DNA sequence: CCATGCGCTGA
DNA sequence: TCAGCGCATGG
DNA sequence: CCATGCGCTGA
DNA sequence: TCAGCGCATGG
């Protein structure tokens, strides 16, 4: 997941109200702009900090790659200088109550500014350009300053969108892969959504939500332990590579907010606000023993899915 | 959603272990069979009752339309009579502890048996054929007899698969509609998953899971009130046509297990096992008041989504 | 009238 | 269990 | 050296 | 507000 700084002082209202980022393709003499170029490197699920009148107003999630769009008519005078031919990105705006003025924290920030294409000068004054790369180290500091409601937008949200993208790719490769017969194809694709032979088999091994106790099949999700995306065709359909979970536990476990030791002990990530568990009346503690086959898979989960610091 | 009866006395082990239904295409002399024909009318998410040794052993969900497949080699002698060229369906088997003997309920059932292609004779003896249509009125009686753990497989599970299918259709028609520009297309498609400008807007109106109290954006789902599927392009992107919900509340509300009055009072469906709410520590009662625009949408939900009997 | 078919019955 | 007896369906 | 640009300043 | 004044970047 990549981070971005978007200086929007001229047109922030229009871009937030429109739920978009927009720039020209080139500068007004036809020449290449690294800033406008950056538009084409923005991935769905990449975080974008909106900066205007010296303040960070939005922690944004990008919901598109840059697509060829003409200047917004609602820009008026404020964007008369910009070429009509432009890049547009759909940005999931998230307003933040705590709008940090970066300049006022420059002492903390400056060391994490990149040497070239910094959004800020060394005095902490914004550079005159539209879009800059934000190195993850700098990103982590901006986030620290804005506090909770920046972490809220990233962890188990924005940083899940690229995972989803990687899984979609794999689902297309399966559906065009001759090497696996039409039944395997069908049962692999269905196993992803927790359907087909995988679900049947899981129910043979487990009978209820390990955490909540619910046994009713219509209120349980057939989540994998080792995620579908990284599992071989054997493990994608293995009943032992699965847990029946209530949707909110599936949520917490799928994203690695909680995991389990081999002994059943719940492990809670530092990234999970304990308030969540209190609000959903979920206790820490032992949720029963795992089979040897299960413990193999639950280990991969701890080391690869479960969010560490 | 269509229901089906599949008589599997000869090959049930093989078909359940394989997570499939299979029949020949035709009878021994190339002649047409309405029963084998029925294979091609089976829709994903259609419910299929497995009948063997006079008992219903499975309430199945179909995970495929019928596809051209040769006889399973594991049938051996037991299926030597059947042509090799056959139909195959992927069946999500769900075993039931309460295995009803339909014959023993025949006096109650008989009137709801169809005139032609009944799976049962009037004495309640199974007919010698593989697959029969089950009309919804007869279906409702079988379900009544098997009790909860048939309802488990159907309500908010099997009957959601066909909804998903209808929604996918709509998402493809949007993406091929010349009349709506590339931004509308993108924001309608993303609004479905609770993403893009719809999410931004919803956050303007609502700030927390109405039920659980969770305020953290990474543990909240942007569910619509009036479902995406039947909302006009205005309502698909309306912030007032939405609720921020914890995943397990999104689950219960999106499928109509719970709804709300205009006053905030939770309404619990007859189809929701109250055990669920106790296990997830959710109380009935008032979950705060709705805006007038919200009350319009919440009403449609009560009458169209919220499961009544 | 005859043929075919994933049920049905245990001498 | 393996055969024989049905009934429902269709040529 | 010259050109360009979603910040910044103040009348 | 919007012209004019910077710095950052590149031809
Ligand atoms: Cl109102």
């Amino acid at each position: 997941m990549n981070y971005w700084w978007v200086s929007q002082k001229q047109t922030f209202k229009q871009e937030f109200e429109g739920g978009y980022m927009w720039s020209p393709k080139e500068n007004k003499n036809g020449t290449q702009s690294h800033y406008y170029n950056n538009m084409t490197l923005v991935q769905p699920g990449d975080v974008v900090f909106s900066f205007a009148n010296g303040l960070i107003l939005s922690v944004g999630i990008a919901r598109s790659h840059a697509y060829s769009y003409n200047k917004p008519t609602e820009f008026g005078v404020a964007g008369a200088d910009w070429a009509n031919d432009g890049w547009k990105i759909d940005l999931e705006y998230h307003l933040v109550e705590n709008k940090i003025r970066p300049k006022a924290h420059i002492d903390f920030i400056r060391p994490y500014l990149p040497q070239k294409y910094s959004p800020l000068q060394d005095n902490g004054n914004g550079n005159q350009a539209y879009l800059f790369s934000v190195p993850h180290e700098l990103a982590s500091k901006v986030v620290e300053l804005i506090g909770s409601e920046a972490e809220e937008v990233i962890f188990g949200f924005a940083d899940t969108t690229e995972i989803t993208t990687t899984a979609d790719a794999i689902e297309c490769q399966i559906s065009n892969d001759a090497s696996i017969d039409e039944t395997e194809k069908h049962q692999l694709v269905k196993s992803r959504r927790g359907q087909g032979i995988f679900r049947s088999r899981l129910e043979q091994v487990e009978s209820r939500c390990r955490v909540t106790g619910v046994q009713l099949k219509n209120h349980l999700i057939a989540s994998h332990i080792k995620p579908w995306a990284v599992s071989n065709n054997q493990e994608r359909l293995d009943g032992h590579n699965g847990l029946l979970l209530a949707p909110h536990v599936d949520h917490l476990f799928d994203k690695g907010f909680i995991s389990f030791e081999d002994n059943g002990e719940m492990i809670v990530s530092e990234k999970l606000n304990l308030d969540v568990l209190k609000a959903w009346s979920i206790s820490q503690g032992n949720y029963g023993y795992f089979s040897k086959q299960q413990q193999e898979y639950m280990c991969y989960h701890r080391e690869n899915v479960f969010k560490k610091l």
